[PDB]
């Protein structure tokens, strides 16, 4: 059947090979890496398996192919420390809670509307809050640093250094629909790509351009032509009726002046450009000894009404949320440009810092340091450059759409977490974007056969 070349090896990628392998299509998968996953990346760490990348299964629903498929393929199981060095009462971590995630259900509001008051949703947490503090008869700073840690958190859902990045109209449109792979999540997409016929991957194969709206000649005489070649940076020139972009929106930001030749058309570029792509990473500490599910870090005397847009904390491991116990292995979040500082540290660095955060905010001076290290470094991965999108201020849900768009006679299609309008930044918004692809090339061809049928 028709040639079909899939750029990226992450779930969108397997996705649609998964679908079109089963009037098979000469398919091909091209992976810049050593293996495949993408963004789903399980490491065999400390005597088990640590996640890189996605850790959960977001609404582990009926609905959720990525729930159905963990099923099917048997990888599922049956189922505040201040920096002050004293604890955090729950009773007011709770009342914070509520006038926080109260505040984060407001946004609906402004679903679907041209003019928002304030562009972003930092800016009208911000208004919100400060409308509330004049309601507040050392009390009022515990208040605005537990407050500042659920601000922290946000950013971390988001993917975005700060709330006043996000775009407050769109933010409503994210359908919410939580549990781990024991054995790791990569062993979904490992168990796609067994499903494809032999050897359809090709490992350490990254594309330098994809040449489109052409009319290329195969090698072979006589020379059959193909409106796309795509160029790899070993030289490899490929042709293909077809090409399934799923390369992140990082890559995209950095690279689709070069990535496309001739440019892609300016609404989907601007889209490229609009859109937000933000880093989370993780830390990964081993310790011989437990000194300790969920430890929620408050930084004293910090508080979310100082900080603008591009404002930085005082320290890079401020902007840590906090401790993941590892079902002795602790597990940090952090988001956004300290987390983009983090990953320049070396790992001795990261240890040592950590350690005496650890230290300070148990209030333990003689808590034993951390044995090793493993952390994630998304900002750096070449053919990343990040975690996940976001709706950015200045950018909308439509852009999304326009992300999703084919070009002229299906020849590029773009598929990818930062294609899907409603789940995107997830693993379920990947894997539903490549079925959507496989679906459209599929009609196409079935349309052939129309094209030679006279009316009379
Ligand atoms: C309880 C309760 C209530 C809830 N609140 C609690 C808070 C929990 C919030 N959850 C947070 C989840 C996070 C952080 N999770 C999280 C954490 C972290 C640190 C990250 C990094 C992500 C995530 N996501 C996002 C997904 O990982 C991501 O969207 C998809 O994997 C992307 O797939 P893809 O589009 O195919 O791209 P890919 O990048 O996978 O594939 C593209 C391929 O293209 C390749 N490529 C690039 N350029 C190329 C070239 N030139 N040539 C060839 N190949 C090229 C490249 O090498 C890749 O292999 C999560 N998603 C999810 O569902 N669960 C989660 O837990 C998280
Ligand atoms: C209502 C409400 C809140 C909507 N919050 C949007 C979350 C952004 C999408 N990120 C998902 C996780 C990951 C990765």
């Amino acid at each position: 059947g028709p040639r079909v070349l899939v750029v990226g090896s992450g779930i969108a990628g397997l996705g649609a090979a998964q679908k079109l392998c089963s009037a098979a299509p000469h398919l091909r998968v091209l992976e810049a890496t050593a293996s495949a996953g993408g963004r789903i990346r399980s490491e065999r760490c400390f005597g088990g398996v640590v996640e890189l990348g996605a850790h959960w299964i977001h609404g582990p629903s009926q609905d959720n192919p990525v729930f159905q498929l963990a099923a099917e393929f048997g990888l599922l199981g049956e189922k505040i420390w201040s920096s002050s060095g004293t604890s955090v009462s729950l009773e007011l971590m709770t009342e914070m809670a509520r006038l926080f995630y109260g505040l984060i259900e407001r946004t609906r509001e402004f679903l679907n509307e041209s003019e928002t008051p304030m562009a972003s949703v930092g800016e009208f947490l911000k208004k919100e809050i400060s409308q509330q503090v004049a309601s507040w008869t050392d009390t009022r700073k515990r208040k605005l640093a537990i407050l500042n840690t659920f601000f922290n958190i946000e950013c971390c859902v988001s993917g975005t250094h700060s709330m006043d990045l996000v775009a407050l109209a769109p933010f409503g449109e994210y359908t919410v629909l939580d549990c781990i792979l024991a054995g790791g999540y990569q062993g979904l997409t490992d168990r796609i790509l067994a499903s494809l016929p032999k050897d359809t991957v090709a490992f350490d194969k990254p594309v330098k351009t994809i040449h489109w709206n052409g009319s290329f000649q195969e090698a072979a005489f006589p020379g059959e032509t193909f409106p796309v070649l795509v160029e790899c940076e070993d030289g490899a020139r490929l042709p293909a009726h077809h090409v399934i972009v799923t390369v992140p929106l990082g890559f995209l930001k950095e690279h689709q002046d070069t990535f496309f030749e001739p440019p892609l058309p300016a609404k989907k570029a601007e889209a490229i450009k609009k859109l937000g792509f933000g880093t989370n990473n993780k830390i990964f500490l081993e310790f011989e000894e437990p000194f300790w599910q969920f430890i929620q870090v408050v930084w004293e005397d910090t508080s979310p009404l100082q900080d603008t847009a591009l404002s930085l904390q005082d320290t890079w491991f401020k902007k840590l949320i906090g401790f993941l116990v590892q079902p002795h292995v602790l597990c940090g979040f952090i988001a956004g440009l300290e987390s983009e500082f983090m990953e320049t540290l070396s790992d001795e660095e990261v240890l040592l810092s950590l350690t005496q955060v650890l230290r300070r905010v148990t209030g333990n001076p003689q808590l034993p340091a951390a044995k090793s290290v493993r952390r994630s470094q998304w900002h750096s991965a070449p053919y990343t450059r990040g975690s996940y999108s976001y709706v950015a201020v200045g950018s909308t849900g439509d852009d999304l759409d326009l992300m999703a768009q084919p070009l002229p006679g299906l020849q590029v299609l773009f598929a990818g977490e930062a294609t899907h309008r409603t789940f995107y930044s997830t693993t379920h918004g990947a894997l539903l974007s490549g079925w959507r692809e496989a679906d459209r090339l599929v009609s196409l061809w079935d349309s052939q056969v129309e094209q030679s049928r006279p009316r009379l």
